[PDB]
RNA sequence: GCCAGGAUGUAUGCUUAGAAGCAGCAAUCAUUUAAAGAGUGCGUAAUAGCUCACUGGU
């Protein structure tokens, strides 16, 4: 009954990057890269709290997050 | 018109004493949806709160 909640998509997200800080320009200005199995991790990880069906669909909310500060995925 | 929803990663990233849809900068992705903006106004020190877009009902 006790409710753990797991850090947020960005935070994870620069820690995954090794990153101190997000982008300010995300369009323009690319902080980091990062991968798909990293990503992988990061939605498998913060699925409690997420709202998705499959882990395909927590990804593409991942991402979202991730694309728009900066950081890049391949 | 009235009734009811208007959600989720998330207080997006940055910046900033604070900056949580709504000072300002760069963006404006994604999920679950019948639908629901990285938010239309009002509101707060910042929250909260009221509200619209949008959806269903009558
Ligand atoms: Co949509
Ligand atoms: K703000
Ligand atoms: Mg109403
Ligand atoms: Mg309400
Ligand atoms: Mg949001
Ligand atoms: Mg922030
Ligand atoms: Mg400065
Ligand atoms: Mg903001
Ligand atoms: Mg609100
Ligand atoms: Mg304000
Ligand atoms: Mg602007
Ligand atoms: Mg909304």
């Amino acid at each position: 009954t006790f409710i753990t909640k797991t850090p947020p998509a960005a935070v994870l997200l620069k820690k995954a990057a090794g990153i101190e800080s997000g982008s300010g320009e995300p369009n323009r200005n690319k902080v980091a890269t990062i991968k798909r199995d990293k990503v992988r991790e990061i939605a498998e990880l913060k699925m409690p709290d997420l709202n998705a069906a499959s882990i395909e669909a927590a990804m593409r909310m991942i991402e979202g997050t991730a694309r728009n500060m900066g950081i890049v995925v391949e």
